[PDB]
């Protein structure tokens, strides 16, 4: 009883649940692909236009809760095109199997055509990186690659000479260890550490909960704890979906891609409950410079006390920890700290709502997000690209745990949106998927819009056309001293979409946004991939990391100019709200 | 309130329990070392003669249950000398902090004297590998390096420009996260998996327990389980101390560095309980080629089903798993399989004992080990080097859990013995420490014998002088086809020892061994480091991976020659014992 | 017609002149070594005690003008032990072939015993780094490795699975490209650039010639040019042998390992003729801070204008360039600049000679060098280790082009002396070879003294025993602010030497030095390797990089203390000599 090595490989991938391979077919990968669909195998190939899109899609697939992704790249240039997707997965600790094709074994080291040592290529970021030495061990290595990708939460790479998959072996000369896959259940926290945390929280006059994705799946519990001890909630740029968008005590996120409330709260807080987070701006932006006590909860020992000295360290699942704390902590009836924060939050929501609900004028991204909120399904999935217009989505999207919002948050590679949409739609074929993209990022990946069309994976692409980079337009004055230089004409994305078999729309006026969005959604429900080219203004989101509103921190002229520029006449500095409740700023003046 | 960065670094190391730095002082490391012993700091420097010895000692320190080790290497050649120690730690998953000195910041990239990019040097094996960008962050990075070394169980590397440690900072500009150190407690296994294991064990006619270091600390329980279900025990080359050397059912280890019983048992077994092991020879030597069922217990998901398909996979602490299995499994009163094995083991012990107890003649390593057994403390520590004479120690040393036996088991670097002795003696100053070394390995490290002398860390070095490499003398016929070529004259190690301030002994006769060993131990108890130059024969340990004893596997001539060569006339093939109990070989004929 | 791959490999090495392989025999290298000496092959194996010594010897062999060296390291720890030797070769641009042994092909990627990916190990420093993919291509790759090592002037690395060399192939399936070896002849400089150089030299009032090893073989011409235009000569730490030690206008080298004259001259010069040098201290020590014009000659375009802006750049052989300049430049009859320099040099020689010729007292390295000068052959070879006592040899050894002086000048790895002696003696069996070593460096390599003994390669080891590191004792005050901490007892090296089959001597008094040196040389001429343990004082060489002698640069107290400490009462600051000739310092005051 013999079996083709390529088929054995497909059977192994199938056993691990990796039923989708992303890439472009070619010579150095043909032997493997030729076995797909054989003997009832269910592994399918999803062909992309650029390998980086395939790599990112394989990765985003897991981020969205899908199966283990597999991405391939032909010897040399195909393999190197995977880099942005693999680095993203490495930094986000996302499991993914990358198979690098290669010239046949006989050609290795001969300086043959497109023949090179690809082992160095991804050695720095991989959790597994090997060049298959002979055909007969390919199955064992693919099996281990999957096992390692999952166990080590990262990129497992295999360089495979193109002649190996054609070889035949005895069926008893291969096996899958997928049946032995086991994962650790939630780890219960140490009572000693939970008690120390409870004591600090009980004695704090200004507690604040800072929740990262470690709290995913436990938003209701966090909101319950927040209300019990009257502690406002701050979230991370990756964790907005965990909370009800309209939660009374949600202050948003800190720093640039955040809200005004969160940025003011963290500088006035006394005790922080850092739950399931590895906020990267912590040290360099002095996020916790005014905090007195720091309590951290995490399942990874490497993270304990990393972003700030921890007065209390809790090793364990955030869910279990939050529950234990919720049960032991004292209830707080009233709090000036809480009252002041709720008003500060309400003030901010009045501002955001007024921008979103404008009725006429030149289109701004604010109204595009408004239209999305008015037409999106309650369980819609959002694949967000990297840029100023897209990341500001967290100030507008009315999400809940029913949604999923993913991007490239740390490596922050542009072009992640479209790949994300493919991974999502592949995992949830009957679910509404949105790709929110800036024109710069769209320009790096729009050729792959045809991929959604060809594979009947309908998505809604929302493109923000604002000529010059909005975000980049904010780093030649706040850091530099000269002008700018980031111009771009204006290509017709809607026309390009039509040329690709997709449905294109173009909108540039607030009064036309709702209708255009309605037609776009209806078109998507008819099974079409759509591209909405939103010609927006040059307006930038109000800089919440530099709030020029407090008269004790900035001059009248500054405040006046700041308000006029961002239409923020009605925003009120947090200190006013603190003082209105009988409290005083702990750092201002 | 200011503080020297070097001192802050020492305070951090002290907080993590890393109170010993191994290396050689010099310019590119002086700024750091100059702060040692300041403001009551207790971090001490242990100066070696070769940096590789310092690196290996820092690593072996942890292997022996000591504190986190720190090793330093001066810019360029000092740092590169650490390689063998770091690779060993990487492959053994042992935490260790390596600090690479470097030319001052101003000289970087200038192609100055001894100035180079050292980031590539250890990037492949490190769990952390960074070049400090500016003086003020050195404390934070040393703190994280320790946190990462421990959490990731590996090598954390920092390249430190020599001018950084001289800089001063505010005391509030640094902190240690050592107080937040937390580790996961033993993980309880899934009842479902324990039950599946119990069912297989209950229905097995020939069960065998294969225990690796995952069972460290639970030998009594394993021995109890072995007796309850009448399953012989096989151990790994790293796990002998876990069992009482004279346990009735201990068959030893498989393959070359093993015993005859274990090698025959594994080929006749039906069900294997692979507990806490990652035996590297599994696949390439077909260790489990005749097994029917395979049950594996491990705390690392990456290992489940790695060395063989697992019919049952148990994720969890070996201790807890063994206890649960012991409690649920059915007791077995009698077993022909067990009886046959006990006799096979007894036959082997008769052979080994007869070699160890010879009374007169040219010295063989067998009698050296006999002398060690007759004079060593019950809690003696053994630091074993890499070679034929030293590794065969597991066939002779009468150990128990009261002992510790460590070597370089996977990377297998020669020269690990002396460094191991330093790490051990540093951790246990009042405990008997033995370094068992071959002359080849001794020749790579004997200059450091002076280190034990100078720091008053008395150890007993036992050197096997056999001219040509015993092990290497067995790879020019069993693999090659030509002669050999591994000669060495015979230097006077005892004389060298005296020249270094140590006490030297020379012995070449069996009838002189006991007295020499007695004087050596007495000398060590007087506070002296000793070197026993054992001039042994060219005799090689009987090859248990190729037992030429069964008349159905080898010819009369072969058996006759095999017996005469290894004085094994009385060894009896396991099949005879199986048949004597009414059983039949499952593979022979 | 078939041939063993191992033999084909040896035939190829032989054709490239690589007739000596350094290393230690073992399993993963046996297949290759088993073919040595077959079918009249003349490649021999030189067995060392530590692989780093083998690597360094293979490299030093070429530095001393020998054949292409080959060094081997067994899979894992053997290969990693080569690092210090390979990094040295990489930084010095010395050709060398390194063969890394490896577990058999079938074991690769199986996580077998001592099995690992060694491709990352030396990728950063190698000019060629490949893992042989299959047995049949081994010959082609060894051939290319030699071709690349030589053409790229660096380290060519091949990882070779241990089972490949055993395979047989058709004799017509391999060939050597050694017959096609071709090298570029000296490149003639552009007349345009030579003329620009001549013009500057002609118009300079204070010309100085700074000669690096690019001038090797052309010292007489440089000395002739120096005299013709009356330009003093400065040499590099690697180029002393190029000049007659007593040349009237030789000022020595600049910075720490240099002479007083050179250090003062460079700061007073106007035009520098930088010939064949890449002096690493140039920028970081501001060597040329006071120069007005800079003319550089080099055969490597990458070096032109590297160490300083070049007013004139000459691409070409230093010999040809010097000759063209010598022929076109104007002769200079007299020069105050020249006269002042000759007197400054003479003053320095009076100082050095008085220290070297002391008659009685505690031994200092000065008198050891004196004894060497009085007994060494005119064509003696000097292998110098890294340290304060050894590098200061350039202030004392009376060398000429008949000698060869080599060390590890840039990577600066300690332990280079003994390996250098092996490479030298292997290349010149009937030539006197000296290894000058500090006790610290000796302690990292003395086990290999037995290698010279066993292979009958008689060398004279001169060891400076000064307890604490002399050089290191000068970096805890001139850079740090605390005490020191670099103590070492005092082992009996002479006794160790005797134990190794060598002849040991011990000397600690000036009045005994000549006799001891005489007996040592006579013993070496009797075919014995000798070890002279020179117990010297703690005295440090006078710091020429910080001359506290000029009353306009330092205080009376400083000058007085400086003179008393270094017995330099009679040294006169260069400015006095300049002013005596009617000139003025261009920077002092
Ligand atoms: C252009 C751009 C701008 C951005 N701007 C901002 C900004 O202004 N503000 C902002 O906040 N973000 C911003 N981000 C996102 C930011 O870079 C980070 O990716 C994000 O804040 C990290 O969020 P996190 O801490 O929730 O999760 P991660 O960094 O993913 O860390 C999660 C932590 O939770 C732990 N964990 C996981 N599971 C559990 C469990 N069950 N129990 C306990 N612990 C668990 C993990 O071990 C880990 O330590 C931006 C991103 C981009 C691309
Ligand atoms: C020259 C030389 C020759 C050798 N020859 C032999 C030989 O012939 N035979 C031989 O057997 N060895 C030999 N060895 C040793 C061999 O190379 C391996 O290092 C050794 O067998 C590995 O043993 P192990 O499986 O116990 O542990 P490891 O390889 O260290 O693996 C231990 C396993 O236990 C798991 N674990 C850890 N803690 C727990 C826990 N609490 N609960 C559950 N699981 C846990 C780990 O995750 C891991 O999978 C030799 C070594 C040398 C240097
Ligand atoms: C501990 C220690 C201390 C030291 N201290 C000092 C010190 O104080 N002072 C000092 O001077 N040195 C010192 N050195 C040596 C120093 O580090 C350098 O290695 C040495 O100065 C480099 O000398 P170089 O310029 O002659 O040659 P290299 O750096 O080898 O460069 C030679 C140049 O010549 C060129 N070249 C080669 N062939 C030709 C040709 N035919 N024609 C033209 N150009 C050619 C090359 O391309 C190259 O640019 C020390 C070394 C050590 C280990
Ligand atoms: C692949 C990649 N290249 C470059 C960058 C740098 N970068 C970050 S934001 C940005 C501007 C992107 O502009 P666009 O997508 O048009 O978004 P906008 O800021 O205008 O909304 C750039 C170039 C990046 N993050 N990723
Ligand atoms: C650093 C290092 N170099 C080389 C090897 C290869 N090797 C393995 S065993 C061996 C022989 C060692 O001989 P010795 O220490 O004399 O022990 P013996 O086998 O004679 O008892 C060698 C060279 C190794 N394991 N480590
Ligand atoms: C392999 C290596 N390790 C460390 C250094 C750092 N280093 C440079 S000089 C020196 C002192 C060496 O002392 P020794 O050989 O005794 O010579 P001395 O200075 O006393 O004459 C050291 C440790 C180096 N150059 N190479
Ligand atoms: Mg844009
Ligand atoms: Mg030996
Ligand atoms: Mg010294």
């Amino acid at each position: 009883n013999k079996i083709n090595i390529g088929l054995a490989v497909m059977k192994i991938l199938e056993s691990w649940g990796a039923d989708t391979i992303y890439g472009i077919p070619s010579g150095t990968l043909s032997s493997l692909m030729d076995a797909m669909g054989e003997e009832e195998n269910n592994v399918k190939f999803l062909q992309v236009k650029h390998e980086e899109v395939g790599a990112m899609a394989a990765v985003m697939q897991s981020k969205f809760g899908g199966n283990l992704g597999v991405t391939v790249g032909s010897g040399g240039p195909g393999a190197s095109h995977l880099i942005n997707g693999l680095y993203d997965a490495a930094m986000d600790n996302i499991p993914v199997v990358a198979i690098l094709g290669s010239r046949p074994q006989r050609e290795l080291n001969m300086d043959a055509f497109q023949e090179l040592n690809q082992n160095p290529m991804y050695d720095h970021i991989a959790v597994y990186n090997r060049r298959v030495a002979y055909a007969e061990q390919l199955p064992k290595l693919v099996d281990e690659a999957a096992r390692m990708a999952i166990a080590k939460r990262g990129v497992a790479v295999l360089e495979v000479p193109g002649d190996f998959a054609k070889v035949e072996i005895d069926n008893d000369q291969w096996y899958s260890s997928a049946n032995s896959l086991r994962k650790y259940a939630p780890i219960a926290p140490a009572a000693q550490d939970i008690d120390a945390a409870v004591e600090l929280l009980n004695n704090s006059k200004r507690p604040v909960i800072y929740a990262g994705i470690g709290t995913m799946g436990h938003g209701p519990a966090v909101q319950e704890l927040a209300r019990k001890i009257k502690a406002p909630v701050i979230t991370t740029g990756k964790n907005f979906e965990t909370f009800e968008w309209d939660f009374e005590a949600l202050t948003g996120s800190t720093y640039r891609v955040g809200w005004k409330p969160a940025n003011e709260t963290i500088l006035e807080a006394d005790t922080v409950l850092f739950a399931g987070s590895n906020f990267p701006f912590s040290e360099v932006e002095g996020t916790f410079r005014n905090v007195d006590n720091f309590i951290q909860i995490d399942i990874d020992p490497a993270m304990l006390g990393k972003r700030h000295h921890a007065d209390v360290a809790i090793l364990g699942d955030a869910a279990l920890a939050i529950d234990e704390i919720l049960n032991k902590v004292d209830a707080v009836e009233e709090s000036a700290w809480w009252t002041a924060n709720l008003k500060n939050i309400a003030n901010w929501r009045e501002y955001i709502n007024m921008l979103e609900t404008k009725e006429e004028g030149d289109l701004q991204f604010y109204q595009v997000y408004n239209a999305i909120n008015n037409h999106a399904d309650e369980d819609a999935i959002y694949s967000i690209d990297v840029g100023n217009s897209t990341q500001t989505s967290i100030r507008h999207l009315h999400m809940t745990p029913k949604n999923m919002w993913r991007t490239s948050p740390l490596f922050a590679t542009m072009g992640i949106a479209i790949p994300g949409g493919l991974g999502a739609k592949n995992t949830y074929p009957d679910r509404q998927v949105w790709n929110i993209i800036g024109d710069g990022a769209f320009s790096m990946t729009y050729p792959d819009v045809v991929t959604n069309v060809r594979y009947n994976m309908p998505v809604i692409n929302v493109v923000f056309s604002n000529t010059e980079y909005a975000f980049i337009k904010n780093k030649y004055e706040d850091t530099n001293k000269n002008l700018f230089g980031v111009d771009f004409t204006d290509v017709d994305y809607a026309k390009i979409a039509e040329a690709q078999g997709a449905k294109g729309f173009t909108v540039s006026r607030i009064e036309d946004m709702d209708r255009v969005m309605a037609e776009a959604v209806a078109a998507n429900k008819a099974g079409h991939t759509v591209v909405i080219d939103c010609k927006i203004t040059q307006d930038r989101p109000i800089p919440v990391e530099t709030l020029k509103l407090d008269s004790k921190l900035y001059s009248e002229d500054e405040i006046k100019a700041y308000k006029e520029r961002y239409e923020a006449a009605n925003l009120v500095p947090f200190r006013e709200y603190l003082e209105a409740e009988g409290l005083e700023s702990k750092y201002i003046k």
